[PDB]
């Protein structure tokens, strides 16, 4: 009679156990995902990213060529990975939709000197023509507090005067940089122009 | 117990991030329409 | 008494998953909601 | 029939005290970068 009795004790001690180690294993689990999901959303919470400054564009023949968009970090430091596989920028023209014109970061080496027109010769993209310039940075491809980013398009023949665009900016984390500005009525017909 | 806490823990937190996100890019931007439109007022 | 502590746990994890998937759904309509009407606002 | 439920019981309350470190140590690093956000908001 007792004999039984411990074969089906036995049993159920070995089924508990069994459920113990997959409810521990589990919880330990979970609770390393939760750990890391809370982490990711504080870390998307903040690196902002945000314009720093006048967007400042390049006019030739009397019409708008090159605009360059000065842009730092948020407080609160964490900064935004500027990768060309990561990074994403939109060009809305008044004729033209663009999804994606990003081409990558190239480092700010101050080149000859920090002229515009150097800065939109000396550097080429194999494909599209937004690209962004480090300044004061340590070499990598993130946009870290402390370092200086300009961004600037490369734009064939559009941008006459009086005609609205628009370029927005999409990182893998952090919010999405809007940007609108108008051509100003007063072009001259070279150099630097100031869009405020 | 922990377990379905754990879950609704991490959906609140996505959500708040979504506002967030939100948030930010809607102030930056109406920042940047404040600079503008004040910018067009002292020009006229 | 193992397994239908399973069961009960199971069962609390799926409310937990469909709390969670109506939590965030309405989170991003009414964050979405909420950037169009401020953008509205600003239009006015 | 006791042995099993204690064993259970056992499993839950150790998931559950893992669940509690987590919060805590979690939480506390939040707090404490909550509070260093916000001092640098206050600063710029």
């Amino acid at each position: 009679v007792g004999i039984e009795a411990a074969i089906v004790l036995i049993a159920f001690v070995i089924v508990a156990a069994a459920l113990a180690f997959v409810a521990l294993n589990m919880g330990l689990f979970t609770t390393q995902k939760s750990k890391e999901v809370m982490q990711r959303g504080l870390e998307e919470a903040t690196s902002a990213l945000e314009v720093d400054g006048s967007v400042i564009a390049n006019v030739t023949s009397g019409s708008v060529d090159a605009i360059a968009i000065p842009i730092k970090v948020s407080p609160g430091r964490e900064g935004v990975d500027m990768s060309v596989d990561k990074t994403t920028v939109r060009v809305m023209l008044p004729s033209k939709f663009y999804e994606n014109a990003y081409c990558g970061v190239f480092d700010g080496s101050s080149l000859s000197d920090s002229k515009l027109s150097t800065i939109t010769s000396s550097i080429a993209c194999t494909t599209g023509w937004a690209y962004l310039v480090i300044f004061n940075g340590d070499g990598d491809n993130v946009l870290e507090l402390g370092e200086k980013g300009l961004l600037v398009l490369e734009l064939p023949t559009p941008l006459n005067s009086y005609e609205e665009f628009k370029v927005e900016v999409r990182p893998v984390q952090g919010a999405a940089l809007t940007v609108e500005r108008i051509v100003p009525a007063s072009l001259p017909t070279g150099g630097a122009v100031s869009l405020g």
